[PDB]
């Protein structure tokens, strides 16, 4: 999973922010720490997600 | 599973249009650019879909 | 797997038409075309559907 | 898995009537005719349910 | 997993009494009588519950 | 899984307070006790969370 790592190491190397809709309706508006397998860390109150309640992600 | 990466394939390969359905409701209409084992990659703003909110995929 | 591969199998054998309850409240009412491991097609404009999203299945 | 396929195992071999509830909401009524890794087999119109889609399962 | 095996084995073993919240909303109030990979049983009628719709679990 | 594990593991190590989103929309606020591969205890009454529910964590 070359194309997904990436895009999320690029935008923790680059403080980039981003809104994370979460398949509640939780639109997370963040600037990305880190990712690993499970998890995404939005920082806002930070907020780990769940790389699993995952709808869709987008830079603003 | 190669019915439907075939079916990606060939549709990133005609920047064909396309509507993916989220199992949130969202109809995301726009172009295939790229996909992963996790995601879909869709040009109308650019938004990678986690491949695991997907309900369903159609051509239009 | 044997008795829903070989459902699906003898219903793209056959062409016969299906409703397909996704978990969404999509009923979708089609005619299945393939299949494999991740999702099944289906012909109305085409709906590729993640087997994912599929919470039950049944012969009109 | 033995629990658990053992009820479904000694519900199909005599018939006993089921109720099964969906992550829909739905309750579907009836008695189960085969299973296997992925569905379960409803007969009241038959309904093969993903079992992925199951919130629980109560003899009646 | 033994933190979360082990506290339903010491409520298994002790009959004692429990609700447990389904994604649905779904709070079923009974005393646990087996789980397994897969699936718990829970005894008010019989509930077996697919512990995949488990949001969270309490003793009463 | 380091990123993750060492958030739910610091946190416990603090007993630091924390709000968890499950995918109901329950707010589960209280202090983590243990984790599993499956669970996380919250104390506020106690709930193990199936982590499998989780949205996303959050440091208060």
């Amino acid at each position: 999973s070359l194309p997904s790592i990436r895009q999320l190491q690029n935008l923790i190397k680059q403080a980039a922010p981003v809104e994370i809709k979460l398949v509640t309706g939780d639109a997370i508006t963040g600037r990305v720490l880190w990712q690993d397998p499970t998890c995404v860390c939005i920082a806002d109150r930070q907020t780990t997600i769940w790389k699993q309640a995952i709808a869709y992600l987008q830079p603003k």
